[PDB]
């Protein structure tokens, strides 16, 4: 970044051929960036406000009658409950606006109208790495809230929570959704295992779900060129077949024995659609790393809260982003700030993948995601 | 075997009983009452026979042997 | 003590049920009824606890040594 107090000095009047700066800096004052709208959407389609409820309530027993007689009396019967709670993050974040007085005298209007419009654009870039860091980074956290100390979690990474039982399948501890590939580029066995990671906890498609994949442009080459027993990369052999959406360029079908899968619609929550392979949607995303795919599940009976919760701080004057006054003030030096505050955590453990395309060892959180590194 | 001239009701009869003071599931109000203990009863009563002895076939895939009776559906024990 | 700014509430404390169904001395029916032997109870629930911990002072006349729970008061010694 650059930084400081604003001086004069650093005051432009007219370029070398005479163009003001006013009318150059009146470019940057108003306008909405389509990068940052683009983050917010993500922000917006990946997060839920955070509501307070318990875990889903494990169910009672179940009675059985006794062949009766006529001296006796029948045995007694009996059950028990038992619930939990999982909790979120918060954070405090803020910026500074430093000026001199012949800077405010001087310089023209359409800067510090530039300079406001930058910092709700650092805003929108805070608040899509910290979502985006909650869902990547797959360690523990600890937070205090009211003074206590409490755990808030990535998906299931390998630690001593159970998932619950599904349709009789019982899962161990050490369950994980932090995938190594295993191989240099990406196969249909990988995107296989990976779905199936979601869809043994429910999320499938006969409870209403739709799953989506968000993925790099150097993995989707790959999976776009997967047909029906064929050979893929790592001597992997598809099970389906890479439908394209309708809106794509054109494609001669190969076979008189057709497309194994639907063909998919042009565009998902207001995002353009690739194609589909097993019944995954596809989506070119350019916010994601190269070598990493996030698969979510979305809608039907499970899934119809997203996947990250925020929570903002619990009083409404503290809530959003706030402009503070600042206490050097008119004469000689200037001083203005923004804060907001906020945090994040996952409730459903389960509700997404993360798949890592490499040849051996365990998965790395992704730099531009590492929880310490930075705030964009 | 379902519906046509021969299977036109279903395999098993249920018997409840006669009085319909009797028929249904009933709550008796038990006999430990108030303090410092209290109990209550559940109570049903029926039974099953088949007319239809033709009616329908049980087919167990083993490899040799006799028929095995279910272990969830032999009348010696359980009632669930 | 007594009175003032400080014992405007007495020693000690006394603790009720928080249904008035279960407050008060209770009469519940018995459960031998009526031939050849009856029965009826009588119950009262309630406790006791000090908040104002220097609000009294017990002193015990004796020669020297250790302090002496009387044994009518002992605590599980007997009731009533």
């Amino acid at each position: 970044n650059q930084g400081g107090y604003n001086t004069a000095g650093d005051i432009k009047y007219k370029t070398a051929d005479g163009v003001s700066y006013d009318s150059l800096w009146n470019l940057f004052s108003n306008v909405t960036d389509e990068w940052n709208k683009h983050k917010s959407k993500m922000v917006q389609l990946m997060t839920f406000p955070v509501t307070n409820q318990t875990e889903k309530v494990p169910r009672i027993g179940q009675f059985g009658f006794e062949k009766a007689s006529e001296f006796g009396v029948p045995e007694s019967k009996r059950t028990e409950l038992s619930f939990y709670q999982l909790a979120y993050d918060f954070e405090d974040y803020d910026l500074a606006f430093r000026y001199t007085w012949k800077f405010l005298r001087d310089a023209p209007s359409s800067q510090i109208k530039a300079y406001h419009n930058q910092a709700l654009q650092a805003d929108a870039k805070l608040i899509h790495r910290k979502v985006m860091e909650a869902i990547f980074d797959n360690r523990e956290r600890e937070a205090d809230i009211e003074g206590l100390p409490y755990k808030v979690y990535p998906l299931y990474n390998g630690d001593n929570m159970i998932p619950p039982e599904y349709n009789g399948t019982t899962f161990s501890t050490g369950h994980n959704h932090y995938l190594v590939s295993g191989g240099t580029k990406i196969d249909s066995a990988d995107v296989e295992m990976a779905a199936d990671h979601i869809r043994e906890h429910g999320y499938t498609e006969e409870n209403g779900t739709q799953l989506i994949a968000f993925a790099h442009k150097a993995e989707i080459q790959e999976v776009r060129r997967f047909r029906f027993g064929q050979t893929n990369n790592n001597s992997a052999v598809a099970n389906y077949d890479f439908v394209q959406s309708q809106g794509e360029s054109p494609l001669y079908l190969p076979n008189a024995d057709g497309l194994l899968g639907k063909q998919p619609q042009s565009m998902w929550k207001g995002l353009r659609v690739k194609g589909s392979y097993d019944d995954v949607l596809w989506i070119e995303e350019p916010t994601m790393p190269a070598g990493y795919v996030l698969f979510l599940a979305t809608g039907g009976t499970l899934a119809q809260q997203n996947l990250v919760g925020l929570r903002e701080h619990e009083d409404a004057a503290w809530r959003g982003l706030r402009q503070i006054p600042g206490n050097q003030t008119r004469y000689p030096l200037i001083d203005s700030f923004y804060q907001r505050s906020f945090g994040t955590g996952i409730r459903q453990r389960g509700g997404a993948v993360v798949l890592q395309i490499k040849a051996s060892g365990t998965y790395d959180i992704p730099t531009k995601w590492t929880n310490g590194g930075g705030f964009e």
